[PDB]
Formats: C-alpha cells, structure tokens, sequence
C-alpha cells in the first residue's frame, strides 16, 4: 500500500505515535516519507547484507527476523515480512520499541539527515485529525 500522507498521519495517530517519546506526528510523517515514501512495501538491502523494511524501514540486523541475516537480533519478536502489510501495526510497535532504546529519532538515518531540526509540523498540515 502506498499511503496518502494525511491518510498516514491519521493512521500513526490512531495506532498511538503522535507524541510518543516526545515525537510529534509530524515527525513520524517526516521520517516515512523519506524511508518509504509512503511505500508499505519497501525494501531495501544494506552494505552489511541487513535489510530495511517497510514504512518506517526497520532492519533486520536487531528488531526483525528475514532469516538472512547472520548474527542479528530480532528484538520486535516478528518476521520482517510482517513489516511490509497494509496495516502498519506491527510496524508502529517495533518502531516504538526502537526510539526508546537511547538515541530516539535518530536510529532512522533519513530522520536524521532530512527531518531533524525542519519544519516537521508541515508534514501533517491540512489534514483532518
Ligand atoms: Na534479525
């Protein structure tokens, strides 16, 4: 699925990230659109043969289990398949699970680089939420 923005921030607000860890929706907005591009279905191999998955593009070296990836954790106890559906819960609760671990936002590279510091409010302007 590819998501509408305010379509996304709607659902990220009704699944509980608006605010979580301190992180406004905006955020959260932010981050998927420069991950995913919205793309529920998005993946993306890395340099150390991890790969990223889906909307928030979560990697399989610590949260989820691809079955290809030699010495990783999968500390959201979930395959990364069930990263890539319609439904973006399995992907909201790892991703809470992952800015609580101590370097909140930042541990999503593309937040970093490209949300941080902006004008993120703009990400959920004119949507009815
Ligand atoms: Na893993």
């Amino acid at each position: 699925k590819v998501f509408g923005r305010c379509e996304l921030a709607a659902a990220m607000k009704r699944h509980g990230l608006d605010n979580y860890r301190g992180y406004s929706l905006g955020n959260w907005v932010c981050a998927a659109k420069f991950e995913s591009n919205f793309n529920t279905q998005a993946t993306n191999r890395n340099t150390d043969g991890s790969t990223d998955y889906g909307i928030l593009q979560i990697n399989s070296r610590w949260w989820c289990n691809d079955g290809r990836t030699p010495g990783s954790r999968n500390l959201c106890n979930i395959p990364c398949s069930a990263l890539l559906s319609s439904d973006i819960t399995a992907s909201v609760n790892c991703a809470k699970k992952i800015v609580s671990d101590g370097n909140g936002m930042n541990a999503w590279v593309a937040w970093r680089n490209r949300c941080k510091g902006t004008d993120v409010q703009a990400w959920i302007r004119g949507c009815r939420l």
